[PDB]
DNA sequence: ATTATGACGCG
DNA sequence: TGCGTCATA
């Protein structure tokens, strides 16, 4: 009754960038403006993998993960745009570069929490307060939401997407009583005006189209931008949940496409996300723990609690590479001179980071993996980070990971490795 | 698929 | 103030 919490405290919005990789080689590069396109990481094995796919080559069939001599196979004509090689090995600058871009501009808006190269949630509440008392009341056009959906719009007593779109919206707002300063639908309505206002801005400015969900949480925004790609938003508002979640796979929701989300399907018994609210807490609780149970007992009704932190940059810089079958690092020069690579990369990531965010990383982090071992890790060891010179921190990554050879032979490693993992973190302020 | 980030548990 | 695992992009 009075004293159920809805959820509805906050206005959250996550923003997608579309396609990422392939808009920044699309904006270096006019000639694949507007073709089917994908960007490709080296290209001896199966013409290289694919990482990043435009919409137009998503129609063929393409998708990430996929060798381009396969791609080739469902779009003859796909054009390529390969990730820069550097010290040996494929390099993310211009990638994690284009993302600043984006984040810097986001963050005028609003405070941000990066959530990855291409993604941030953006907490709206206080933006919200501020743009109503400018309303005064005044209604919200629809010519304020040009690219946005009210899912679960149209319904009740044209044929074409954009039709459908503006009959939505016309619903929504017809519907909103823009008389109460403090009605979460409003509220998340003028979330969608800003984000609007957001988005034209990152286009306007960098060249490249995004996506957006606005809610009252983030794994709702989250759901929510998914559902409307490319370059449109989604409002999903609270009463929206129940028929959303009726028929939305539970490896959908986000942290719940893995093992987790396996278990909640088998152990219930169930498919979809609404049929959790069947349960009580302490049933939840039962079989997934204090922690998930809770978690699972409030998301199935739309309510989550996650803070959006406010975090633009990443916690840790770090490199890797991997030595598929034959390439399985089995000496010990093998093994210093990648590491090495590495080392000089990080040292060159790390002076810009020092130098343009005032920090320096105190702990080096070294992972390798094992020929044989099918997890993505098999060992991780730490040390001192102390100066950032790659010849100090190649040697030290070396004598962290020294003991882990069984060779009898000091020149030979065993077993060979299958990966080796650079990763500088805990940082400080300097 | 390879090269990344970030959270959480304590087999 | 370590390390392994999971989940995601
Ligand atoms: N598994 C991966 N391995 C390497 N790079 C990845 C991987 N997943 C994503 N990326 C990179 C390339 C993507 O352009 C970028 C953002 O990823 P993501 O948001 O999942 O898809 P996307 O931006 O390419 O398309 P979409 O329009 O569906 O969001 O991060
Ligand atoms: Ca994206
Ligand atoms: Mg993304």
């Amino acid at each position: 009754g009075p004293h159920m919490a809805t959820g509805q405290d906050r206005v959250v919005a996550l923003v997608d960038m579309d396609c990422f990789f392939v808009q920044v080689e699309q904006r270096q590069n006019p000639h694949l403006r507007n073709k089917p396109c994908a960007v490709v990481q080296y290209k001896s094995w199966k013409g290289g993998g694919i990482i990043a796919v435009s919409y137009e080559a998503r129609a063929f069939g393409v998708t990430r993960s996929m060798w381009a001599d396969d791609a080739k196979k469902l779009c003859p004509d796909l054009l390529l745009a390969q990730v820069r090689e550097s010290r040996g090995k494929a390099n993310l600058t211009k990638y994690r570069e284009a993302s600043v871009e984006v984040m810097e501009i986001m963050s005028r808006f609003a405070v941000i929490e990066r959530a990855s190269i291409d993604e941030a949630y953006v907490d709206l509440t206080s933006a919200v307060q501020e743009r109503l008392q400018k309303l005064q009341g005044q209604p919200i056009s629809a010519d304020l939401l040009p690219s946005t959906y009210i899912e679960g719009l149209p319904q009740g007593p044209t044929v074409q997407k954009e039709g459908m779109r503006k009959q939505g919206l016309f619903q929504w707002l017809d519907s909103l009583q823009i008389d109460n300063l403090t009605s979460p639908d409003l509220q998340l309505t003028v979330g969608a005006v800003i984000v609007e206002e957001m988005r034209a801005a990152i286009e306007r400015e960098t060249g490249f189209q995004c996506s957006a969900g606005i809610s009252h949480n983030k794994v709702l925004a989250k759901l929510a931008c998914g559902l409307n790609k490319p370059n449109r938003q989604t409002l999903v508002s609270h009463g929206s949940v129940p028929q959303l979640f009726s028929q939305m796979p539970i490896r959908k929701i986000r942290s719940l496409g893995g093992k987790l989300g396996a278990s909640v399907i088998e152990i219930l018994g169930i498919e979809y996300m609404g049929e959790l609210t069947q349960f009580t807490e302490s049933q939840l609780q039962s079989h997934f723990g204090e922690k998930n149970g809770s978690w699972l007992y409030a998301m199935c009704r739309g309510i989550e609690h996650d803070p959006v932190k406010p975090r633009q940059l990443p916690k840790t810089i770090g490199c890797s590479k991997n030595f598929p079958g034959k390439t399985a690092l089995a000496t010990r020069e093998q093994v210093q001179w990648w590491l090495l690579q590495l080392a000089q990369e990080l040292e060159e990531r790390l002076t810009k980071d020092r130098n343009d965010n005032d920090r320096v990383a105190t702990q080096l982090v070294v992972s390798i993996r094992v020929q044989g071992d099918k997890r993505l890790s098999s060992l991780r060891r730490c040390c001192a980070l102390t100066r950032y010179d790659a010849h100090k921190m190649s040697h030290d990554a070396f004598t962290v990971i020294k003991n882990c050879n069984t060779s009898g032979i000091q020149t030979e490693w065993s077993p060979p490795l299958t990966m080796l993992f650079l990763c500088a973190t805990k940082f400080s302020a300097s």
